[PDB]
């Protein structure tokens, strides 16, 4: 599992379950070309969205759906979604660990790049 | 001014100088049209940027090139660049303080909206 | 002035008004004693808390009462303060901005030291 | 495991391995007594730092030591430790996971509580 994503909700204090989660590849007409996605856990987690064979160096973008989430929750948020875009290189550390922490006008968002 | 942003250097606790800035507008068709575009002054500001009889009602996308902003200073960073996409003035005109905190591996962003 | 605080809502996207703030400063017998307070402003801002003659080299201590602030607003928050303690004008006299931005379960707190 | 601790880096998008970290409890003089310490593990993190029986409602401190951290790595720091503070209380969930993700000039804290 070279790619995992955790999402945690900063007004409750507890993972964001059930948040979907989309990833791009860039493709070379520079547009992004689904690639896989998934609905968080209850611990907010999403694994097993690829494998190492196919996690190949290129372009990526994670999309989550925030708006839907803070909506479930009756809260106005400010964003449409937030979206982290990066270069997968097979040089360095192989796996990548993308942290989002949300709150309805704030994000913040953390790569961990391991091995 | 009804949009402005805001970068600042989590590593060495200065504004973001000269980080380039692109504004765009979603259009009719689902696409993204360029609507403004700026570099961060000495104090990691931009303003200037539109007008309040340009700034509709819309959806909008603010990209800071943090990729670049880091390499110069000799560092190779996650991503390749820090996104904010929300809809603007769907309940009358307001202003917008997008602030951006930057790290290598992490950013925070959060937005100011005032009536 | 040589020290200013800025505080932030990241739930509803506003400055955080009317926040108590207690500075202290390390002493001889490695005490805390109180060296300033006061209330942030309708901008989230609080300055004229000393002055650069006053603010000779030392350990400081921001205390933001972030508790109170949440539970005026109804909710019950993680934490009993946020605290930013630091070494200050060790290399001649420096400008100090501390910024926080609030959570219920989380806060970011970023330093922007001028000449 | 009731309380744990996770500490990240933020400038190099790994875990901060070998931190120190010092929990105390808040006595009734208004006075800090050690509770528990032990410095990171190479995933950044700590457990084992108490028992649910011991763990009882009262204010707890959790206090990083972020300086030495960065001194170990040619990075000048701006605070001297980042501390965390909260209420413990029984009624809510049991178990408390304190993460904190670190900058040279910033920090950004998260409490996931659960169960």
């Amino acid at each position: 599992c070279p790619l995992m994503v955790k999402v945690l909700d900063a007004v409750r204090g507890s993972p964001a379950i059930n948040v979907a989660v989309h990833v791009f590849r860039k493709a070379a007409d520079d547009t992004w070309e689904p690639f896989a996605s998934g609905k968080t856990s209850e611990s907010g987690e999403l694994h097993g969205l690829t494998t190492e064979e196919e996690f190949v160096e290129g372009i990526y973008k994670v999309e989550i759906d925030t708006k839907s989430y803070w909506k479930a929750l009756g809260i106005s948020p400010f964003h449409e979604h937030a979206e982290v875009v990066f270069t997968a290189n097979d040089s360095g550390p192989r796996r990548y660990t993308i942290a989002a922490l949300l709150s309805p006008y704030s994000y913040s968002t953390m790569a961990v790049v391991t091995n």
